[PDB]
């Protein structure tokens, strides 16, 4: 008999399982990860299963998938102050499933990092035991009603040429809005590469807060505003929902944000080099879609990621 | 635009939607029924939707499906003391889904009846309105960890012939265990028809209580014990769970009950006729299966009915 974890979905291309947790009140939220005892026979042993954080597996993955020369793409071990779970789970004889309640404290989580909580089963509760251990690499993705991958086809980015925005504009197909708290997220300015050197990419964060009246606050995260961020006008948002025609139960929820700002990219030359800043005017809208199975009433479970 | 209810599953053969609600603490439980605004366009109206219990639709169904001459098969309108829900639900412009919180008080519910809560939308919140109204016929089926359809192929029923049980035994493929409370259910004795005249069928109820130590209490419900129920030995039960081989996430939970008793059928001649009772010895076991999707952590949502 083999004891293992069962996340809601299969692990991705490299071995990481993405889990979605809602940022709620002061950001404390619980995630329940099933521990399963698989076998042809009925589990006939009382099993005290031991779980431990596995520093090493994560490092190995990073090297294998991204190499030593691309640390900017590496996963980062979740901080000890951000989670708790019991070291031992008890599965009585006659049972074969029990839940590992992982309790997260997401307050002030910095989603610049791709956080991963690596869990390994260091003892499956069976007699003797000393071969090959069950693992779970949880990529924890907090979310609120305003986070995820925004379609960005209507966002235009103009280069300042001779002190005025050029007539030609660049665009990309999507931008990621990361959670800050229950009703705030952040994006990286303009078309800044979301996988760029971390020390520099953090400098281009734009915090966005959704207000009750349908207006956004948008402000650079960097207190010294090195990117010279400058909001133009008053940014706006709208939330709308319709049912799909084909899947009558499917609710499609749209959050569209409208904005216009200036900023400068001053890190395009690489780390530790001072370069002439390239100023950009960013203008248009982005829209986030959220697909919901109405047949399910629970607000978290109903989302189809 | 059309406003309607969306239960988790489609309605059955006749127009009734079965919903499963867990009997919990003192039996108070909430069921959330989605109200959906379907359309090609975005809902542009603030809508105050009115819901009302619909006595007439239910009566019509009973006649259509079972006829006036088979009232024993009729659905029965749920009692007003057993449920509450708000008469009005508000769906703001820009939204298209909102939940009708139906709050049930299941304490002392008598599951001899096939309870149905008939809901109709008497006003969809749109302008004017006076044609053809949205309806929902909820067959409310309480459940605990021990209720449902037990496989009964190992339950033998012997007829007393000349004061001793015969060597030949009769069997059926299944028997229904109905909820009484969080850890008690009832069955109808032996092979008594579960769709028989109600006034008589109630007399054959056997209450079954699951104790912490793996023994059952089994006692006739009828205080005067007209069926002359008599427990033989001490009935037992066992609960077991394994994972399916084909669907690795599927947990199969079995509750097997073992028992032996005597009783008499004294109503086989029809209503208001006194007949010679036919005594039966019932002996063997029944087993209830409960299929669980482990990938889902919520105890109610995870069941596959």
């Amino acid at each position: 008999q083999y004891v293992s974890f069962k996340a809601p979905i299969a692990s991705g291309s490299d071995g990481v399982t993405t889990i979605y947790v809602r940022y709620k009140d002061n950001g404390k939220v619980t995630y329940q990860l099933p521990i399963i005892v698989s076998g042809s026979t009925v589990n006939s042993q009382d099993r005290d299963i031991h779980i431990a954080v596995d520093k090493d597996t994560l490092k190995t993955l990073n090297i294998e998938r991204f190499s030593l020369y691309r640390p900017e793409l590496w996963y980062t071990e979740m901080e000890e102050d951000k989670y708790e779970f019991p070291e031992t789970v008890h599965i009585p004889a006659g049972s074969c499933v029990e839940l590992l309640n992982i309790d997260f404290n997401l307050q002030d989580i910095d989603m610049l990092e791709k956080w991963v909580l690596p869990l390994t089963i260091v003892d499956d509760g069976s007699y003797a035991y000393q071969k090959n251990y069950a693992k779970a690499l949880l990529k924890v993705v907090p979310f609120n009603n305003y986070s995820g991958s925004y379609t960005a086809s209507s966002m235009k980015v103009y280069t300042y040429i001779n002190g005025k925005p050029d007539t030609n504009a660049r665009t990309t197909d999507k931008r990621t809005g990361y959670v800050v708290d229950n009703n705030s997220i952040f994006f990286y300015a303009g078309l800044i590469n979301e996988d760029m050197d971390k020390d520099m990419r953090k400098k281009y964060k734009i915090n966005v807060h959704f207000k009750e009246d349908g207006t956004l606050d948008m402000k650079q995260d960097d207190p010294s505003n090195e990117m010279e961020f400058e909001l133009i006008g008053t940014p706006t948002y709208s939330s709308t929902s319709v049912m799909d025609a084909t899947r009558p139960y499917l609710e499609r929820r749209y959050v569209q944000i409208m904005f216009e700002y200036d900023f400068q990219d001053f890190t395009y030359g690489g780390s530790g080099t001072e370069v002439i800043p390239i100023k950009y005017r960013v203008a248009g809208s982005m829209t986030l879609l959220r697909n919901i199975n109405t047949q399910i009433p629970d607000e978290d479970q109903q989302i189809e990621w």
